[PDB]
């Protein structure tokens, strides 16, 4: 029982975190195997964030230009090149502790966890989600840049963001691990505004199923509602237009609680015109859109509490 | 700037923790050179235990008895002993992940980092507290006993829970790392539940300061308060009573932000008989009891683990 917003453990990433200095600019790397990848912005000053051209700042750099340093120890770069938004340092050695690993672009509102280091060292790590307008909803650690984000899958260890910039309204904006930029931004220091953000429906609904499995049906009501008159409501509220396909993700959560996915609509749109009159789900006062369907079913029993 | 709800890095505890099976009752153990730590409960019959012999039951235990499995690896139990509501299993290999460690026993009100772990495998991590009643609102499912919470400063893990029991209301009960329970809990099947449980004043108070360094202040006023009639308030609203020690705990950020705990309970007194009133404090809508004095002031001014 319980429910906890968790993230998956972090030593294999831990193993493969390293400082990245150029000039007097450091930041996180990520070194797997004999490779470092960092934001390729380790290359500017403040000053070139301005309105850089990275491929005329990256002509004038030699590989020794480049200080990697694996805690106290210097890992020589033999090589370098640049991927979209990413520097990528060969090292004269390889990382043993390199986790079996993937690199994947994540779709909004999909979650991960994100391991916060400084100077190559670790703090802390938590877990979000994408927002359906690409940033992270939380504060960041300051000195955070090139701090990657994961999911892991057995012991494989799946790659999905890389800690890139600060946002005006103080949200964060990053990249996958080829170096594509999640959402309409730019390694530039200058005003790009998030584009508007939703309330991510299929997690909402996801966690309205967790209730259930861990016990609560408050919530629930007698109807049911078709998936447009759903929609009619919840984009009032400024939620994420629900589709079959996000309906039928929920198959499993619905067949394990016997609460039919549109019956389980229909309760969130009673919440969302009434309110939560004062009452919690889950210890939240609130609607909670950062689990999503898979979330729920890796951290709840696969059995309801009846 | 910068500031959210983080566990610590997890990897110095994913080395530690391995497999314990006794039979048909399989749960985690916690390996620090050559001795695994675990539940004395893993000797307990099939499902249940409703008031066992321990002592009795240890008695016709032979060390192959144990199966102990770290990773695809069997360790050879050479020893074994009681320990209060733990087991010490002497191994005949001293784990060569065993980081710097201390074993201690936390306060009420503190917080820590769970590892949650199934067959000795770590699936996710999350931070909680110790509630005022002795018991931590985790994520358990059935298979975690054995998890352990802890709390990393600079290289060592200090080790503050080991997990034993879900009580009745779905929230959990454990020991500290010398097999000591926290609250009146038993290791058995008893009508044991969970007391009323307050909210813990000291944290909300360091929450608010928190939410001052980064910025958000609107809820400060130029009145102050005694502590008796500031505790004739949080009591009413179900708060933890505030000690002058709390008092003393809060004063580093208290000269850090210039702001005396007295005026800051004032405005706190203000919160709890207002609301907010629409605002929210570091984004959130209700307040936060779940970082400590410390957590704040290790994050906020940049702490990293080595």
């Amino acid at each position: 029982s319980g429910f906890r917003k968790m993230a998956f453990p972090s030593g294999k990433v831990e193993g493969c975190m390293v400082q990245v200095t150029c000039g007097t600019t450091t930041l996180n790397g990520l070194w797997l195997d004999d490779t470092v990848y960092c934001p390729r912005h380790v290359i500017c000053t403040a000053e070139d964030m301005l309105n850089p051209n990275y491929e005329d700042l990256l002509i004038r750099k030699s590989n020794h230009s480049f200080l990697v340093q694996a805690g106290n120890v210097q890992l020589r770069v033999i090589g370098h090149s640049m991927q979209n938004c990413l520097l990528r340092l060969k090292v004269d050695t390889s990382n043993p502790k390199t986790p079996k690993y993937k690199f994947v672009r994540i779709q909004p509102g999909q979650t991960f966890s994100v391991l916060a280091c400084y100077n190559g060292s670790p703090s802390g790590v938590y877990q979000c989600a994408m927002r359906p307008n690409h940033t992270i909803k939380g504060s960041f650690l300051n000195g955070s840049c090139g701090s990657v984000g994961f999911n892991i899958d057995y012991d494989c260890v799946s790659f999905c963001y890389m800690h890139h910039m600060e946002l005006p309204t103080g949200v964060h904006a990053g990249t996958d691990l080829e170096g594509k930029f999640y959402g309409p931004f730019v390694d530039r220091q200058t005003a790009q505004a998030a584009g508007t953000d939703t309330t991510i429906t299929l997690n909402v609904l996801a966690w309205l199923y967790a209730a259930v499995i861990n016990g609560d049906r408050w919530f629930l009501n007698r109807f049911t509602t078709t998936l447009n008159d759903f929609n009619l409501v919840a984009m009032k509220y400024n939620y994420e237009p629900l589709t079959q396909d996000h309906v039928d993700i929920l198959g499993p959560l619905s067949a394990q609680t016997g609460i039919a996915v549109l019956d389980m609509c229909a309760a969130l749109k009673e919440l969302l015109q009434n309110g939560m009159n004062g009452r919690t789900i889950l210890g939240s006062t609130i609607l909670e859109d950062e689990f999503t369907p898979f979330d729920v079913v890796r951290q709840c029993s696969g059995v309801t509490f009846q």
